[PDB]
């Protein structure tokens, strides 16, 4: 009740000399009222398989924490805004002690459309843009869940 669970895949888009990236995400929802907005929160986490050379492999993750309030149109129309913080960290494989891992923040910005009935089969598409360092990220998730 007044709880709904909504999993999706994220692609990354890849600026030359680099990779594309895969993220999982996973969103919780309150039911509100019209007068009230209902309110989204959403994790995501980054991966990328191994490269070549064991030197540097999954070395990079990326967290990202969003937070928005959806607006719920009854035609396949709904609008939802979300505002997030995301990070990346350089994490050790287990022994190799070394001092080069480095952490950054920045801010992400999305929006995307809701139709949604009971059960399962309402679904959400959403664009999500990182602010422009020398990597800029693109990212579009599809995500499918049920409520109560």
């Amino acid at each position: 009740a007044t709880s709904t669970v909504t999993g999706g895949y994220a692609q990354s888009d890849a600026q030359g000399q680099m990779n594309k990236m895969g993220g999982f995400n996973l969103k919780y929802r309150y039911e509100e009222d019209n007068s009230p907005l209902g309110v989204i929160g959403s994790f995501t986490y980054t991966e990328k398989s191994r490269t070549a050379s064991s030197g540097d492999y999954n070395k990079n993750q990326y967290y990202g924490i969003t937070a928005g309030p959806a607006y719920r149109i009854n035609d396949w129309a709904s609008i939802y805004g979300v505002v997030g913080v995301g990070y990346g960290k350089f994490q050790t494989t287990e022994y190799p002690t070394y001092k080069h891992d480095t952490s950054d923040y920045g801010f992400s910005y999305g929006a995307g459309l809701q139709f949604n009935p009971m059960e399962n089969v309402a679904l959400d598409f959403s664009y999500e843009q990182s602010r422009i360092r020398s990597v800029d990220v693109g990212t579009w998730i599809a995500g499918v869940g049920y409520r109560f």
